[PDB]
C-alpha cells in the first residue's frame, strides 16, 4: 500500500484598512437599581449585577486561518 | 493500492476598505430596576441585572479561510 | 487500485469598501423595571435583566471562505 | 382729598409633590456636519453650530407670586 | 390733600417636595463636524462651535415672590 | 399735603425638600472637529470652540424675594 498525502497551500488572508478609529462602546450609561426584601434561599445563589464581561475588540486585521490535516490507517 | 492526495490551493480571500469608524455601540443606556419582595427560591438560583457580554468587534479585516483536509484508509 | 485526488483551487473572495462607518447600536435604550412579590421557585432559577449579549460587529472585509476535504477508502 | 389705598393680601401659592425625578434632557444626540466651500460674506457673520442655549430645569417647587401696586396723583 | 399708602401683605409663597433627582442633561452626545475651505470674510465673524451655554438648574425651592410699589404726586 | 407710605410685609417664600442629587450634567461629550483651509478674514475674528459657558446649579433652596419701593414728589 502507498499513502503519498502532499497537499499544497499556497494562499493569502489580506486586509488593507485606512484609519480604524472613532470607536465608541458604551456599556450600563443607564442606572441599575436592585432591592431586595425578606428572600429565602435554600440552594446555591449565583449574582451578577452592573457592569460586567462586556468586550471592545478593534485589530487593525482580525484576519484567521484555521487548517486541519488528519490521515488516518 | 495507491492513493495520491495532493490538493492545490492558489486561493486569496482579501479585503480593501477606506476609513473604519464612527462607530457607537451603547447598549443599557436605559434605567434598569428591579424590586424583589418575600420570595422563596427551594433550588439554586442564577441572577444577571445591568448591562453585561455585550461585544463590540471592529476588525480593520476579520477575513476567515477554514480549511480540513481528512484521508481515511 | 488508484485513486489521484488532485483538485485545484485559483479563486478569490474579494470586497472593496469606500468609507465604512456613522454605525449606531443603542439596544436597551428604554427604561426596565421588574417587580416580583410573593414568588414561589420549587426548581432552578435563572434570570437576565437588562441589556446582555449584544453585538456590533463591523469588519473591514468579513469575507468567508470554508472548505472541506474528504478521501474515504 | 383723601386717598386711602390700604389693599390686604392672605393668599397662598402653593404646591405639594413626591418624588420629582426621572428627567432626561438628551438635545443633540445627533451627529452634526457642515461643509463649506468657496462662500464670499461681505458683510458681518454670526454662526452657533452644535448643541447650545440648551435647559434642564427641574425647580421643586417653581411657584411665582408677582404682584405690582401702583398709585399716581 | 391726604395719601395713605398701608397694603398690607400677609401671603405664603410654598413647596413640598419629596426626593427631588435622578436628572440628566446630555447636551452635544452627538459628533460635531465643522470643515471650511476657501471663504472670504470682509467685515467681522463671531463663530461658536461645539456644546456651549447649556443649563442645568435644580432648584430645591426654585420660588418666586416679585413685588413693586410705586406713588407718584 | 400729607403722604403716609406705611406698606407692611409679614410674607414667607419657603420651601421643604428630601433628598436633592443624582443631577447628571455632560454637555458636549460628543467629539468636536473643526477644519480650516485657505481663509481670508479683513476685520474682528471672535471663535469658541468646544465645551464653554455651561452651567450646572443646584441650590437647596434658590427662593427669590424680589421686593422695590418707589416714591416721587
Amino acid at each position: 500500500v502507498q499513502i503519498v498525502y502532499k497537499p499544497v497551500d499556497l494562499s493569502k488572508v489580506t486586509s488593507k484598512c485606512g484609519s480604524l478609529g472613532n470607536i465608541h462602546h458604551k456599556p450600563g450609561g443607564g442606572q441599575v437599581e436592585v432591592k431586595s426584601e425578606k428572600l429565602d434561599f435554600k440552594d446555591r445563589v449565583q449574582s451578577k449585577i452592573g457592569s460586567l464581561d462586556n468586550i471592545t475588540h478593534v485589530p487593525g486585521g482580525g484576519n484567521k486561518k484555521i487548517e486541519t490535516h488528519k490521515l488516518t490507517f
